[PDB]
């Protein structure tokens, strides 16, 4: 499915996802749009490396979830990479905490790097009662 804006706002806050370690909702707001337009199903096969993105938060399947497929791959957050693609985004929110528990953070994703670093990102939250 196609969330719109506020819906998603909404969804994730319930979620538990408003600073999650120290990350703001906006900023996770920008991460989704930048990343699948708020898409869930959306998937991105990269053909350099042998792997794939899946879902909302384009997680790769290289280190988060387990397609079979990728070499040498890992799965940490124990899922099987359809769970990313299902409408319902409990199983893809549980595996991006799981993502920014690491090191790195947020900046794990090279996209919010180049569209949310350093931005002013009140705009995808404004009007949403969350
Ligand atoms: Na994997």
């Amino acid at each position: 499915k196609v969330f719109e804006r506020c819906e998603l706002a909404r969804t994730l806050k319930r979620l538990g996802m408003d600073g999650y370690r120290g990350i703001s909702l906006a900023n996770w707001m920008c991460l989704a749009k930048w990343e699948s337009g708020y898409n869930t199903r959306a998937t991105n096969y990269n053909a350099g490396d042998r792997s794939t993105d899946y879902g909302i938060f384009q997680i790769n399947s290289r280190y988060w979830c387990n397609d079979g497929k990728t070499p040498g791959a890992v799965n940490a957050c124990h899922l099987s990479c359809s769970a990313l693609l299902q409408d319902n985004i409990a199983d893809a929110v549980a595996c991006a905490k799981r993502v920014v528990r690491d090191p790195q953070g947020i900046r794990a994703w090279v996209a919010w790097r180049n569209r949310c670093q350093n931005r002013d990102v009140r705009q995808y939250v404004q009007g949403c009662g969350v």
